[PDB]
């Protein structure tokens, strides 16, 4: 079974093909409209195996170096292996003599294509963490944010480095380790300051000690005691005015501090904002409240002042805490945007993360906020530290690229495509954070000549090995390798065909159109997006020419057009109806999701609930809005719990509480226990709404439902398949 093989695929290596059964003609790659391409998590949570307390044996083969992997051919006799990318013969190391076939090395087990080693690379390192904190917001959320700065102390490894900037109209640098006494830097929110400067003005160059970066339990209670002493700026507020934020000076000055005292090892430089920059570079907005923030309607008529200036600021911090491999997390709450939009490149390009909110004294924030230090089953945190993604392919595969939370180190090779897409002309890519969530979208290029041979083996193989420091502080190398079979297109257009994976095509095709929308400033992404879908029905559909009744799909492909019906209206690329601030905070977590969350946020899911049936997936039309049925909506920003008109009348009177109707008492607590079971677990927590008939709350809801570039931008999902046939059977 082909969903037998995509399901078992994902959870052994962490994959997700567009096509399962790759062409051996580069010239029918083209013809089939979807790259090959694969959703890939590199930390894909794996406890079935256990992690290997040895060295990688790689390949002797200087222009290679593969990796030992179970696709390798073993002369047992000989104590030899073959290199499945190279065929290079290698010897074992002598730590591996007595290997056989019935005792062979667990890298070779089959059930090892995704295996993870934990090696020693010299001296360990303690993690990092800085705190820039605005302190223009008030107490209420302030205080808020307090406590859970100082919950997120208490979570720390004892030996992890902590540093404090806080900062106003003025941003202070504080200084820790010092005890009865405290000293800090005090700096203009108006003027921008480099490195060299920054270490020439602090004066920078067996336990270990830095002024400005301190260990947790050995400064904990002096840190914990602050946060709850820090208080608002003290500059007073004039009428109709905004207070002057500099968090652009803030992030430059907190980027530039860990420049250049601990470059080139894990870091968090956590920004907690309550409102948008209005000093200094970086500034998104004046401080007179007469003057509006932004829109994309003001951006879009080039009425928007402070965003092309405001976004090279943070672009240019981005690149140089991605090139030191630091991570920086952007924690906004406010009750108006705060610049997300000129800021979003600090953790979509090191891999931090983003949150929004109305405001830090909410239940939203801290469950998320806590969620950031979530735990494994051995008690540390599932953070990952700078990680270099490297990914070898067979020489008749290219890479194109990478879409997703990553920087190139720009390492080309015989495996690079001169065409390159997204993150591309490298063969390696640095992700300074990561969790089990983090998914990247990798594109690659059939090169075998149309009328070549099939490869040697019959199947092509693609190593990814990523080398990261664990929150333990040791240093790991996660290797996972997979093969596809090669197919001659002439013959087996069948064999091809029912190995689409529709799922993961219409992600990683949406990740092509969202960058290069959000990205690059493509005017026409949707009739980009419109063609490659009348081509894929046109190759791969059924018909006679001009019958558009004739036209059908088969189950592989049948839920395509609906996934692109749906996303090319989504927020994702119809951005007009959310604030910049908002568009950039979706796009930012649909970056970085695997399938089965990216799936809901394009297309989200509404089960109904009902007698005579269990949980079922129905339409979302207001026609599923049925008298008889409960049903949950979940759109992973948002869930939603609706119940009918019939239903809504027995829950009130009390019929649930009856001895009698057991029956009714569990299907109203039913949809309850699996909303919160996606509460609890999500990131970043979803609001959440509970409604009826009457359906004060419910207008979310029909929002979702019938809510109101060659294709038809018609709301009726009929309309839009009656065109789609129409041009596919032309
Ligand atoms: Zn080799």
């Amino acid at each position: 079974t082909y969903l037998e093989f995509i399901q078992q695929n994902e959870e052994r290596d962490g994959v997700r093909f567009s096509w399962n059964v790759w062409p051996s003609s580069r010239l029918e790659a083209t013809r089939m409209v979807v790259p090959v391409a694969a959703l890939f998590t590199p930390l894909k949570e794996r406890p079935d195996l256990p992690p290997i307390q040895y060295e990688p044996v790689l390949c002797s083969r200087t222009t290679c170096r593969a990796v030992l992997n179970p696709l390798c051919q073993v002369d047992y006799r000989a104590k030899l292996w073959a290199c499945n990318f190279c065929y290079q013969r290698n010897q074992f190391p002598p730590s591996y003599a007595g290997i056989s076939e019935l005792n062979q090395p667990a890298e070779l087990l089959p059930q090892f294509s995704s295996i993870e080693y934990v090696v020693l690379r010299g001296p360990q390192m303690p993690l990092i963490f800085l705190y820039v904190v605005d302190t223009c917001m008030e107490d209420e959320d302030l205080q808020a944010l307090k406590e859970s700065m100082q919950m997120s102390l208490s979570l720390l490894p004892p030996t992890a480095l902590v540093g404090l900037i806080t900062f106003g109209r003025m941003v202070q640098v504080h200084e820790l380790g010092c005890e009865g006494i405290s000293k800090s830097y005090v700096f203009r929110g108006t003027k921008d300051l480099s490195a060299k400067q920054l270490q020439e003005m602090l004066g920078l160059s067996p336990p270990p000690s830095n002024r400005f970066l301190q260990p947790v339990q050995k400064i904990d209670m002096n840190l914990t005691d602050l946060l709850g002493e820090l208080q608002r700026d003290p500059w007073p507020v004039p009428q109709g005015k905004r207070p002057l934020r500099s968090s652009g000076v803030a992030l430059s000055i907190a980027v530039g501090l860990l420049e250049c005292t601990f470059p080139n090892t894990g870091a968090r430089i956590m920004m907690f904002i309550g409102g948008p920059a209005t000093q200094g570079p970086g500034m998104v907005v004046g401080d007179e409240l007469k003057t509006p923030i932004r829109s994309w309607h003001d951006i879009d008529k080039d009425n928007a002042k402070y965003v092309k200036k405001g976004t090279k600021h943070f672009e240019a911090l981005a690149n140089r805490a991605a090139t030191t491999g630091h991570v920086i997390d952007i924690y906004a709450c406010a009750l108006d945007q705060t610049g997300l939009l000129e800021m979003k490149c600090c953790p979509n390009l090191t891999g931090g993360y983003m949150v929004m909110g109305d405001s830090f004294n909410t239940s939203l924030f801290k469950q998320t906020f806590q969620r950031v230090f979530t735990k494994d089953m051995h008690g540390q945190f599932k953070m990952g530290f700078g990680g270099t993604l490297e990914i070898k392919t067979s020489r008749e595969i290219k890479i194109s690229g990478a879409i997703g939370p990553c920087v190139s180190l720009n390492s080309k090779g015989p495996c690079v495509s001169e065409n390159e897409i997204g993150t591309g002309g490298t063969c390696q890519w640095k992700i300074c954070g990561l969790s089990p969530t983090t998914t990247l979208a990798i594109y690659f290029e059939v090169v075998n000549q149309h009328n070549a041979p099939i490869p040697q083996g019959g199947r092509g193989a693609i190593q990814f090995v990523t080398q990261y420091q664990h929150s333990s502080g040791q240093r790991r190398i996660r290797v996972t390798t997979i093969a596809r079979n090669w197919a001659d297109a002439q013959t087996q257009i069948q064999n091809i065909a029912a190995s689409f994976d529709q799922e993961a095509a219409a992600i990683l095709m949406a990740r092509l159109a969202i960058y290069r929308a959000e990205t690059e400033e493509g005017p026409d992404v949707l009739r980009w997006l419109d063609r490659q879908l009348i081509r894929l029905c046109q190759k791969f559909g059924e018909y006679h020419k001009d019958d558009p009744s004739s036209f059908r799909f088969s189950e592989t492909f049948s839920l395509y057009p609906q996934f692109m019906f749906h996303l090319r209206r989504s927020s994702f690329l119809q951005v007009f109806n959310n604030s910049p601030d908002e568009s950039s905070y979706y796009r930012h977590h649909f970056m970085r999701q695997d399938l089965t969350q990216s799936l809901i946020m394009i297309q989200p899911i509404l089960y109904a609930y009902s007698f005579s049936g269990p949980p079922e997936p129905v339409l979302l039309d207001s026609s599923s809005i049925l008298a008889d049925r409960i049903l949950l909506m979940d759109t992973f920003f948002q869930i939603l719990i609706y119940h009918g008109e019939t239903i809504a009348q027995w829950r009130k009177s009390g019929y649930q509480d009856m001895p009698e109707y057991e029956n009714f008492r569990h299907l109203l607590q039913a949809p309850v226990d699996d909303a919160q079971e996606i509460l609890h677990s999500r990131f970043p927590m979803p609001r959440y709404i509970d409604t009826e008939h009457g359906g004060s709350q419910a207008r979310f809801l029909l929002s979702k439902v019938n809510p109101s570039p060659i294709l038809t931008d018609d709301v009726s999902l009929q309309v839009f398949m009656d065109h789609l046939k129409k041009l596919a059977v032309s």
